[PDB]
């Protein structure tokens, strides 16, 4: 009953109204989606999803356990907060996904796939963010959180859905990121059918999606691991107006894709795995040895540093 | 006696190897036709080489490098670098056409030997030999600007290209080539068959493809829409140590290749005489696009199973 998670893989209930310290509530737009001080009028409007694969549990037990700090009062919340446990189904499984990556059908993709009970359930899930981020009269923030099988050079890394040339960046975001732990970020202008893009895009929000490391089921997360991201977002939700110790770029490398459509690396290369100078299949060919094969699936793109303009 | 002018000596071919005094004591050494070296025994000096005429309808250049041998060989200029000047394509430059059999410029990197049988592949090959044996010699900075001029008109009036490096793109020279005129330039990705690369990669010198303006006639070119150029070779000849005023590269926009506009069977969307580095907006694409990407040396005409034009973006430096 305490527990957010296991109210939301069970549906319990369905609209029902927890009630929060501080004469705040918790309420259940939908299965597996719970906003808290939403009736906060002017504060800032995080949207935190997790579980858009079932998988990537380390996530959704930090989210889980904020949320169950709020409720007993050992956290104070300050900002219009909406969680988002995504793929129920494949969460309650320990599943990537059932029939297809919902990270796939977001951005509207759902539209070619009707019939997949993931696709409904993206399509939910879209508008209510748009419906959560509509009413926001303060900072719009969204960051969906996965973990991953595959290594990575960069253990944390966060993927910034770059819109409008940056005319509404903030490197304060890129400061509070670094702070969190992520060491790299890639930057991409183009759209993509995934849950960051998507609120970035249709509800202008700062939306990222943060890689926060390694899979495992539930019970096997080391916390521990963990705790930049989970000390950040506590700190965001209690205090949202606390100031950035802005951003030392010296330590927190930018790097944006050149091509995709990128078979010649074993089945387990790592994530940002830089590829030496000519070299078959990064024909596509390496040349320069800056450049990074990323999301490898022989189906992977090749990406290369990047810098803000 | 001699021709005042290097260039019609070249051309009328008076002698072959002949040296020339220069005022100093120094001396101009004619290595080839239309090859000439002077000041080449300047030990330590920097090595300079102009090349021009690589395509015979592009005059201008050809002027103004005339213009400055006249002035050293006067005792106007004075000359204190290593200076070996080529009039590329004499052939070419005699008959006033781009080439007569192929393009010079697709000749070089050693892609003259695929067409042994033709006069522009032996050139060519003797033009890689002497600049060899020229920068070898060098031991202070070798500098190379292959001069062009071009029928097509460009946003960028006045630009270099800037061929593939395999030190990274020395901004020190990207300076120069700014306040001097240069209004852009583009970062080759891959290698190319033309001079200023095989300068580059071969003889490892800070080579570049100039492209200064308008190609016409002898005698129809406005010399003045050349002073940028004229000025700042004329100051590297006689005092090559002057420093430059550092490189704003937000002054100066660099491009590299996206990807080319493969034709097969076609239409091209833009006037017949669009201009080279017209911007493309976000919309208009090949059947990605972010209003940032632009069209160079569009050739419709082609139509084969090559490319009619190359798609350039935007290109940041490391630092
Ligand atoms: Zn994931
Ligand atoms: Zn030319």
């Amino acid at each position: 009953s305490p527990s957010f998670l296991q109210h939301a893989l069970s549906s319990s209930d369905t609209r029902a109204e927890w009630p929060l310290p501080g004469g705040l509530a918790a309420r259940w737009l939908a299965p597996g989606c719970v906003e808290l001080n939403g009736d906060a009028r002017g504060a800032d409007s995080v949207l935190l999803s997790c579980g858009v694969h079932g998988n990537e549990t380390a996530p959704i037990e930090v989210v889980d356990g904020m949320l169950t700090d709020i409720a007993a009062g050992q956290l104070a919340l300050n900002c219009r907060l909406l969680v988002m446990f995504a793929n129920l189904d494949a969460i309650r499984q320990g599943v990537r996904y059932g029939n297809y990556d919902m990270n796939r059908l977001f951005n509207g993709a759902h539209a070619r796939h009707p019939e997949l009970p993931e696709s409904v359930r993206a399509a939910e899930l879209e508008t209510l963010a748009a419906e959560f981020f509509a009413g926001a009269r303060a900072r719009k923030l969204h960051y969906d959180l996965h973990t991953a099988i595959r290594g990575s050079v960069f253990e944390k890394f966060a993927i910034y859905p770059f819109l409008h040339d940056g005319r509404t960046h903030k490197r304060e975001q890129l400061a509070w990121l670094q702070r969190c732990g992520i060491e790299a970020v890639l930057l991409h202008t183009q759209p993509a059918n995934t849950f960051s893009y998507f609120t970035s895009q249709y509800c202008e929000a700062d939306a990222f999606t943060l890689e926060l490391g390694k899979a495992r089921p539930f019970g096997q997360n080391d916390l521990s691991r963990f705790s930049g991201i989970d000390g950040a977002l506590r700190g965001l939700l209690s205090n949202p107006q606390a100031n950035v110790p802005d951003l030392d770029e010296d330590k927190l490398p930018l790097f944006r894709a050149k091509y995709d459509l990128v078979l010649n690396l074993a089945d387990s290369v790592e994530n940002f795995t830089l590829l030496p100078d000519g070299m078959l299949i990064a024909r596509y060919q390496a040349t320069g040895g800056e450049e990074r094969i990323l999301f490898p699936n022989p189906a992977g793109i090749v990406v290369e540093p990047a810098r803000l303009p």
